């Protein structure tokens, strides 16, 4: 209904249209079309909030791309990179952790959009923010 709770930093990259493929595979077809996306886009810094099924990702860098809200409705899978990479860093010297989601929005032709995203936060990896969208969601668990 509203939109106040959480409220993290992420790395914003770019959305990848899949066009239906999956999700464990958008999250490959995304990182092998972002990491070598060329030209790649401009890694900018975002703030990632979890508020009653709305994802809120506000430009916080210094004033790039306006703010969206992509509700859990359509982000169906939201986990790390299965081929184990990294972004190419935030902008010359900064590694950081690679990961993504793929986001479901209209029912139409099951056109899906891989994002990607790199952990930009000290004290809040690309992991944490896994376990965190994740745990929000269906899910327990069982090992952690």
């Amino acid at each position: 209904g509203s939109h106040m709770g959480a409220a993290c930093n992420v790395l914003f990259i770019n959305s990848v249209e899949m066009e239906s493929l999956t999700g464990p595979q958008a999250i490959s077809k995304a990182v092998a079309e972002t990491l070598v996306a060329d030209p790649t886009p401009t890694a900018t810094i975002v703030h990632f909030k979890v508020s009653a099924q709305g994802i809120t990702l506000t430009d916080n860098q210094r004033k790039l791309f306006f703010r969206r809200h992509y509700p859990l409705n359509t982000v169906t899978f939201c986990d790390l990179d299965p081929q184990e990479r990294k972004w190419t860093k935030t902008d010359g010297s900064g590694p950081a952790k690679l990961f993504g989601f793929v986001a479901r929005k209209q029912g139409s032709t099951t056109d899906n959009v891989c994002h990607l995203f790199a952990e930009l936060d000290p004290d809040q990896p690309a992991a944490a923010i896994v376990n965190f969208v994740s745990r929000v969601m269906l899910g327990s668990g069982q090992k952690r």
